[PDB]
């Protein structure tokens, strides 16, 4: 679909069964979600944004569905304020930028 | 144009004769540039981030091109990792996301 930017980009995506709004962001590498349970081993990390650098705990080969397409890939899991679907998924289901 | 998201969509701006590199932002909704000198006065701003708040100086009314498409808007200078073009000046250069 064609999104306008007048309002922010949000989104509902599935995530384990649960729906969930969540940030199209085109300046977030990694997609990071607010704490929750992941199956799976996960691996510690540190990401850092305005404001500096939080720890997340980083779970590979996720999947996720964004407005009905499968997406798969790694998910930050840790205290972020917002759901933000980054890069790394965005490229899975085809979405760029125009003007 | 049409940019993907493969890499990080990155592009120059010209501001105050200077040419510089930000980076499209859709996940933020004003325009943060790192520490520079901008005409006038200033007001102040408290905005947050993945990593908390950071206080910045707001100029208003700002002329900056953004390839090649001149904006005219709100610009806030700041302790930031990178030049931001966020919302407020996505709109005036008529950028949408599309999937
Ligand atoms: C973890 C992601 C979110 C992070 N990117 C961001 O935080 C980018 C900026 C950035 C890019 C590249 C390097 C450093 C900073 C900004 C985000 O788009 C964030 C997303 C967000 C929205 C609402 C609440 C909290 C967060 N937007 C944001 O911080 O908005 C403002 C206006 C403060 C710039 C990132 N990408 C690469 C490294 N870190």
């Amino acid at each position: 679909p064609q999104i306008t930017l007048w309002q922010r980009p949000l989104v509902t995506i599935k995530i384990g069964g649960q729906l969930k709004e969540a940030l199209l962001d085109t300046g977030a590498d990694d997609t990071i979600l607010e704490e929750m349970s992941l199956p799976g081993r996960w691996k510690p990390k540190m990401v850092g944004g305005i404001g500096g650098f939080i720890k997340v705990r980083q779970y590979d080969q996720i999947l996720i569905e964004i407005c009905g397409h499968k997406a798969i890939g790694t998910v930050l899991v840790g205290p972020t304020p917002i759901n933000i679907i980054g890069r790394n998924l965005l490229t899975q289901i085809g979405c760029t930028l125009n003007f």
